[PDB]
Parts: structure tokens; sequence; C-alpha cells
């Protein structure tokens, strides 16, 4: 279903 | 900034 695996790109929110 | 790396969890939207 949909495309890819999961939701968004990466892990969490930001960079740090 | 924030926490983690990127936005969300995974790659794209769904599973497939």
């Amino acid at each position: 279903v949909g495309a890819x695996a999961x939701v968004x790109w990466x892990w969490x929110w930001x960079w740090x």
C-alpha cells in the first residue's frame, strides 16, 4: 500500500 | 536542533 516504508524520511524531527 | 535526523520514521508513505 502506498509507496516506501513508514512515514516521512529519517528518524524523529530535526538534526540533533 | 530538535531530536533525531529528518522528519518522521522511514522512507515515504505506507508499505509498498
